[PDB]
């Protein structure tokens, strides 16, 4: 199969994701490769149209700021379609995360820290994803890249919803998620995973006497983060500036 970009030709290679959006990895005229991402415009109303153009925005300002955000190379906007060409990654982080039996300390730490950049540089911006998960985060060559905002209209986790966002939202509520996600990277699970029952489960996130186990692990510094990202009250949170200067990410 074949699409053309801003009168630019993409052969398809395979289809990598898809609701009303298909995501492809393709090659252009002189055999580079891409993600094209489609969207069909056709039963979408303004607020969606306007969510979506929204993000194009931001995804497209926000390249200049930082490289742990994924590269927009051009776009296609009608009334019918969106054709969104972007760089191709290996990996989401969540089927990475799943396949992979254990993880090495040294690439946790490395992943911690492109997660702490893409993250801050959004909020530098105004912006709150306030719907982290390891599916919004992609490996491309041994580095891992933001792929989405959270403006734009896993399906409905609720492992790395802070307790704030389960009672109702600030920077701190980033914070707890990517705290949930770091606590997978290192335990195999997030905090609350073993409650299957939905309702039990956001009880939990908001009791305060309901204690999330931290096990001992030969990182002290590691242990540390979780603790601190692991805050229900936002005000006794970490902030991301604060978490660019522990010793977990500058020590060694
Ligand atoms: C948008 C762009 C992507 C680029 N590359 C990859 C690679 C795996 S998922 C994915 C993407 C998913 N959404």
């Amino acid at each position: 199969q074949s699409m053309s970009v801003k009168g630019r030709i993409y052969s398809i290679l395979k289809q990598i994701g898809s609701g009303s959006s298909k995501v492809f990895q393709v090659l252009n005229e002189k055999k580079q490769i891409y993600a094209i991402k489609y969207v069909n415009l056709e039963e979408a109303d303004n607020q969606t149209l306007d969510s979506y153009r929204n993000e194009i925005a931001y995804l497209n300002k926000l390249q200049q700021h930082s490289d742990k955000i994924i590269r927009l190379y051009d776009y296609e906007i009608t009334d019918q379609y969106i054709y969104m060409v972007m760089e191709c990654g290996n990996i989401d982080l969540n089927s990475w995360l799943k396949k992979k039996k254990s993880i090495d300390p040294w690439e946790r730490k490395s992943y911690w820290k492109n997660m702490l950049e893409a993250v801050h540089t959004i909020h530098q911006h105004g912006i709150v994803h306030s719907d982290l998960k390891p599916a919004n985060f992609l490996i491309v060559d041994g580095m891992l890249k933001l792929i989405d905002f959270g403006i734009a209209n896993q399906v409905g986790t609720v492992n790395y919803m802070p307790p704030e966002a389960i009672k109702d939202i600030s920077p701190k509520s980033d914070v707890w998620s990517l705290g949930c996600i770091l606590y997978y990277m290192t335990y195999g699970k997030t905090p609350f995973q073993q409650i299957i029952n939905q309702i039990s489960k956001l009880h939990a996130i908001i009791d305060p006497n309901h204690e999330i186990e931290f096990p001992d692990i030969p990182e002290k510094d590691l242990q540390d983060v979780l603790k601190c990202c692991l805050k229900r009250d936002p005000k006794q949170r970490i902030s991301i500036p604060e978490l660019l200067a522990h010793p977990y990410v500058q020590i060694q």
